[PDB]
């Protein structure tokens, strides 16, 4: 038996046999010693999958040893047969499956519940490979910061996501939605009892994910620093902490990055006071987070320097904080190791990165559907925080949050193209080819001013039809290629209309008018193919007709709100409609 597709990467794995069927019936030892939050997610799964629990041990039955390094259960060390999560870092595990027995053990409960999630990815129709595996993550908080703006995520959308981002373990989620007034423009006032249980199901659905629930405060829509109002306002902060901190609240953010009222020593003041009288007071609060209002490096640095505001934040703020800043721009192609280097030096600490990819609010039309793509492999020399800022379009968002879980626990080896292959795959399953053609067309962000990130869209297509326009005008034959890319062109439209039938509503409400632009481009792709053949024919009323058509179709992609491919499948129709093969 195979291993199937896994997100994460686990660290190390070995294939050990030739795998085993679990019987039907099973014998669950540590249970009641192992993490609360990893058993109850192994009943989830033996329930969902028809695998009954035996009330008592029987040695024809397939055993399940769960637990912790801390524990004391010999049937866990006689199961990993020498293999351990004790040398592993937090949030480690180590997972054997051999001969009838599957053996999980964490470094850690969060290492425990992270290696039942490995083990429900392992296991096909009762089968399971024979393998052993001890991993860990490459960098220590990953998730997501809801961080866009439009309309914001449904409640059911989040708990959803939560759901999503303990399966591929990512522990980090900074809650900020813009609908919230209690986050900004009533920041200083707890919650109402009427919005209790809503958050409440937040933080409880976060906690059983083994997902940080973490609450991000803008106060600086009017936060007051001097004087009284400042004594006033901070304690305000402090009573709003105290006040999510009795709901469960471990996690805690400070935006700077709003405020128009700028000193860094006044940001860095409350920051730091914060730290002592409730974070280090509570003893059960996670590291501090903020966001500076410089926090990208064109604004944090200029002439070799940091400005004014980032030196004194810098020089200010508790080296304990967890500072964010988004990479060399606010939306950006990279962060090259260089640029991490820099900040992190300015800082003289590990940077939290806010990663806005595959966030869309810049530019509506298009879906980012594109995998974690121009951030360095290296990044965690300098960086122990990755959050990514993702869409209003939550199903969609899950692709490029698939890779994110994959580039920040296994970072070395990271691959771009075989993430955003793995993640389709998981996530579409039967649909997964037709998705991946559409979705292919739909990853490079690029407002036409300062906002621009992704890997280009359809690569190989752009490549061919390159190799098209060559061709033609080096007079060579390309009769070959134009009948490949009339193969593509319909092959876009076929997938896009597949997805429009057999994609669920939770999807095809999010990028349905993107299916329809991508069909209309095909189409006026197809007309293109027309015009040339037209002219290698030399007929004139064949070319008129299809150059109408693919004016028509471009027109309409144009116009229209959804944007899709613009350097391919868009382009590609211009480039057709100003080509003219009798001047070769
Ligand atoms: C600052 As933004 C990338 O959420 O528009
Ligand atoms: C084609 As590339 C190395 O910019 O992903
Ligand atoms: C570029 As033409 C042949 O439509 O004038
Ligand atoms: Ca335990
Ligand atoms: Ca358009
Ligand atoms: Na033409």
């Amino acid at each position: 038996v195979l291993v199937p597709n896994l997100n994460p990467t686990p660290e190390n794995l070995e294939v050990v046999g030739d795998g085993f069927k679990i019987t039907s019936s099973i014998n669950l030892v540590g249970e009641e010693e192992a993490d609360e939050n990893a058993v109850n997610a192994l009943r989830e799964f033996l329930t969902a999958n028809n695998i009954e629990i035996n009330s008592e041990n029987d040695p024809n039955s397939t055993t399940l040893i769960i637990g912790e390094v801390d524990d004391d259960i010999p049937e866990l060390d006689e199961a990993l047969n020498g293999t351990t999560a004790e040398n592993l870092k937090e949030e480690g595990y180590a997972l054997v499956s051999n001969d009838g027995k599957i053996a999980i053990e964490g470094k850690d409960g969060d290492g425990t519940f992270y290696g039942v999630q490995t083990f429900k990815q392992l296991v096909k129709e009762s089968n399971i490979p024979e393998v052993n595996i001890t991993d860990y993550p490459t960098v220590s908080a990953r998730g997501i910061v809801e961080g866009f703006y439009g309309t914001p995520w449904t409640h059911q959308d989040r708990l959803d996501q939560i759901k999503f981002y303990g399966e591929n373990k990512l522990n980090t989620y900074i809650y900020a939605p813009k609908d919230d007034p209690y986050h900004r423009e009533k920041w200083r006032e707890p919650y109402p009892e009427s919005e209790m249980q809503r958050m409440q199901e937040l933080i409880n659905a976060s906690a059983e994910n083994k997902v940080d629930f973490v609450f991000g405060i803008s106060p600086g829509i009017d936060i007051r620093f001097d004087g009284d109002a400042g004594e006033e306002d901070f304690n305000h902060l402090i009573t709003k902490a105290e006040s999510l901190y009795d709901m469960g609240v471990r996690s805690f953010a400070i935006y700077w990055d709003d405020i128009q009222d700028k000193s860094a020593a006044k940001h860095a003041q409350v920051l730091n006071r914060f730290n002592e009288e409730f974070v280090k007071a509570k003893g059960d609060v996670k590291p501090l987070i903020t966001v500076p209002t410089e926090y990208d490096t064109g604004a944090m640095v200029s002439n070799g320097q940091p400005r004014a505001y980032t030196r004194i934040f810098a020089e200010t703020v508790d080296p304990s904080i967890e500072v964010m800043w988004t990479g060399p721009g606010v939306v950006t192609n990279e962060i090259p190791l260089s640029d991490a280097q820099l900040i992190s030096g300015i800082y003289n600490r590990n940077m939290a990165v806010w990663w806005n990819y595959p966030v869309t609010d810049y530019f509506k039309g298009k879906l980012a559907l594109g995998p974690m793509h121009g951030l360095d492999k290296g990044l965690n020399q300098y960086v122990d925080f990755f959050t990514v800022n993702p869409m209003e379009h939550a199903e969609l968002s899950k692709i490029s949050i698939h890779t994110a879980a994959d580039y920040s626990w296994n970072m070395d080896n990271y691959d771009y193209d075989k993430a955003w292959n793995r993640a389709i795959d998981m996530l579409y399953g039967d649909l997964a080819e037709d998705m991946k053609v559409f979705a292919n067309h739909s990853t490079r962000m690029d407002n036409k001013t300062w906002a621009k990130s992704g890997r280009e869209d359809a690569p190989e297509l752009r490549a061919k039809m390159d190799e098209l326009w060559n061709k033609l005008s080096s007079k060579e034959d390309a009769s070959a290629l134009i009948e490949e890319l009339y193969g593509e062109f319909a092959r876009m439209e076929e997938a896009c209309n597949n997805l429009k039938a057999n994609l669920p509503e939770v999807a095809l409400e999010e990028c349905s008018r993107q299916l329809d632009e991508l069909i209309t481009l095909a189409q006026g792709d197809k007309a293109s193919l027309d015009m040339i053949v037209a002219q290698l024919n030399e007929d004139t009323e064949a070319y008129e007709s299809a150059k109408e058509i693919a004016q028509n179709k471009l027109n309409t992609a144009l116009s229209s709100f959804a944007v899709i491919s613009e350097k391919v499948a868009q382009s590609f129709i211009q480039e057709a409609l100003s080509f003219d093969l009798t001047l070769i």
